[PDB]
């Protein structure tokens, strides 16, 4: 029988999903498990249970985002630079890979998103706007970017069935932390300054592991090993939403922990 709306209302209002609160989403569909209406259920039961005075944020990036076809180049490609089409935070659709969820709330009505074209972050509620702006390139997760706001905004990481690699926000620790051999990347994105297409070409963190020794393209990445660590030793709201387990993690205590844990395996 798939799940209605309103068993999924109560069942993140079990896992402690409170009115006014800061939600950010990681979501596994096939967990959850056949919805009423399709994932759209699930975004309506998340904007009721945050209710009208609460905040969704996802990280939605961008289904074309030319970060592959641009990484490690001064400029973008040639034949990259001269079709790509510009990022348009109103038409760009969702990157299928963060979840099939996120095209449904990057739709919804009256939903921002950041100007990012990669890290791209979608948020729907009273403080969208302020979540979701300034997102300047050579800032996707770290200090100035809607995770650091996020972060002082008493934000809650809901995970749905997700795996520990899922945790986008410990992507604020990487960038933060007091550690040697920091990875950077560096790549190029087609952005709209008025009305026009602009490549702008900036480095950033590695995103894909901040330390050689977290960069192997399978894993496990400096977020998987952090997050398993820290989900060992603290205490979490667990339960089910649909057919899924899932965990409501306060997001300033595990980056907090994501730091401390970086520091103390990384010389300074
Ligand atoms: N390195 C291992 C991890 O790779 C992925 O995540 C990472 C993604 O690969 C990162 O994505 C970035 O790199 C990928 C791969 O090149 C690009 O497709 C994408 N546009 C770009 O944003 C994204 N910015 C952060 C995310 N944690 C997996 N989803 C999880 C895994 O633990
Ligand atoms: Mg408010």
């Amino acid at each position: 029988t798939p799940w209605s709306k309103s068993e999924l209302v109560r069942q993140l209002r079990d896992l402690g999903v409170r009115s006014g609160d800061m939600v950010m989403p990681h979501v596994s569909l096939r967990a959850v498990g056949p919805l009423a209406d399709g994932p759209q259920t699930l975004v309506d039961a998340l904007i009721e249970a945050v209710g009208p005075t609460g905040n969704i944020l996802a990280f939605v990036s961008w289904r074309d985002s030319p970060y592959e076809q641009t990484l490690g180049h001064d400029a973008p490609p040639a034949a990259i630079a001269q079709s790509w089409p510009a990022f348009d935070p109103d038409h760009a659709p969702a990157y299928p890979g963060f979840g099939a969820i996120n095209e449904f709330i990057r739709t919804y009505p009256g939903c921002r998103r950041s100007a990012h074209p990669d890290a791209s972050m979608a948020a729907i509620g009273p403080d969208a706007a302020w979540l979701v702006a300034p997102h300047e390139m050579g800032a996707a997760y770290g200090p100035r970017s809607p995770i650091a706001r996020f972060l002082a905004h008493a934000g809650k990481i809901l995970s749905i069935g997700a795996g520990p690699d899922a945790v986008t926000a410990l992507h604020y620790a990487e960038a933060v932390a007091r550690i040697e051999g920091k990875r950077r990347v560096t790549y190029s994105m087609p952005l709209l300054r008025e009305g026009k297409r602009v490549w702008v070409t900036t480095s950033d963190w590695d995103s894909n592991g901040i330390l050689d020794e977290y960069a192997a393209p399978d894993g496990p990445d400096a977020v998987e090993r952090i997050a398993r660590d820290y989900l060992a030793r603290t205490r979490v709201a667990q339960g089910p939403v649909g057919g899924a387990q899932s965990r409501l993690i306060d997001a300033a205590d595990i980056v907090s922990f994501g730091i401390e844990w970086l520091e103390a395996r990384h010389a300074a």
